[PDB]
């Protein structure tokens, strides 16, 4: 209860996913080109049972700049720009990519595969063949659970480009109003009635920003899956905004526990759909919670976890 960073520390037996950032990192160490066709090899493969839903008229229509200026191109320079953004190179390009949401970034994607399977985008060269290391990151992300392989493609999309200055430009898409009070619906989570818990499930499954920001501390963070802490009512609204629009949880069971200090630790798992994708993938999640002596969020991480045996009572 005393600092975010070791509250990062509850619930210690929780198994992440840490496959995930093990294979970014793997991912990573490759040659750009290798990297654009792991993902080109890997999207087409998932493609053949799951299709990514379509990107919304405004996220496209941010990126249309960007996309008409690679359309524009010459094939060796289409290949060089995303060769460009795969390497994290300093260039208008990836400065414009950097300034993106993650949704802008995968419309932008979405929108680029769709073109290299037409032949209107230089394709990845036909025949080739994955370096040593690539290969072996490939079948590394065929034997994950698809909630596993879907979070690997977009932590490898939003790591591209580059980022010069901290107080650079933010795009994102326009914020959706909430959901209207009476077509909301309610979870329900055994073990836990606890309202703060319920109201924070409710309010982001309504896309209710400004109820949900208020169950926070002022200094209170919200640690996404792999990701530091992030701090603050200012910065968490703003992560909300930009990228916690029109998910769906659906928390299934927890366990509460007392805390130093008057403070209560309490455990959720269950699953959450991205609308990317609806009910197609169900990611295995866990929502480790640390509440006040009043009930406000001081702290909640949000576990992709390393397999649905890791779901409490499975
Ligand atoms: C790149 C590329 C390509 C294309 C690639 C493409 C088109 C790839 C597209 C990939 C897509 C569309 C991936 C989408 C992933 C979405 C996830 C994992 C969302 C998770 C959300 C969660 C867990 C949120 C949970 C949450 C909960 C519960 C909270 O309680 C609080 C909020 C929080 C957010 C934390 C080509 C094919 C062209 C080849 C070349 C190439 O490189
Ligand atoms: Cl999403």
């Amino acid at each position: 209860p005393f600092t975010i960073d070791s509250a990062r520390g509850i619930f210690p037996n929780t198994l992440a996913a840490d496959v995930v950032p093990a294979t970014i990192a793997r991912f990573s160490q490759l040659n750009a080109e290798d990297q654009l066709a792991l993902i080109w090899f890997a999207y087409l493969e998932m493609g053949k049972t799951l299709t990514i839903a379509a990107p919304g008229a405004a996220s496209m229509q941010l990126a249309e700049n960007a996309l008409k200026e690679i359309q524009a191109m010459g094939p060796l320079q289409q290949t060089q720009a995303m060769c460009d953004l795969a390497n994290r190179a300093d260039t208008p390009l990836c400065r414009t990519y950097a300034s993106w949401s993650p949704n802008i970034k995968l419309g932008f994607w979405y929108r680029l595969g769709e073109l290299m399977e037409q032949g209107f985008v230089a394709p990845i060269p036909a025949g080739y063949q994955l370096s040593a290391n690539a290969n072996a990151v490939l079948a590394t992300i065929q034997g994950l659970e698809s909630g596993q392989q879907i979070t690997v493609l977009r932590n490898a999309v939003v790591d591209m480009g580059f980022t010069a200055g901290k107080d650079g430009k933010r795009i994102a898409e326009p914020v959706v109003p909430p959901q209207d009070t009476a077509s909301r619906t309610k979870v329900s989570i055994e073990g836990v009635t606890n309202a703060t818990v319920l109201n924070y499930m409710d309010n982001l499954n309504a896309n209710d920003f400004d109820t949900l920001i208020e169950l926070f501390t002022s200094d209170g963070a919200l640690q996404p899956p792999f990701q530091r802490p992030i701090v603050g009512k200012e910065n968490v609204l703003r992560f909300f905004r930009e990228e916690c629009q029109n998910l769906k949880l659906i928390p299934e069971r927890g366990v509460t526990e007392p805390a130093e200090d008057g403070f209560t630790q309490i455990k959720v798992t269950g699953k959450v759909q991205t609308p990317w994708f609806g009910g197609n993938v169900g990611m295995n999640i866990a929502w480790r919670f640390l509440l006040n002596p009043e009930g406000k969020i001081f702290f909640v991480a949000i576990d992709l976890l390393a397999s649905p045996k890791e779901l409490l009572n499975f």
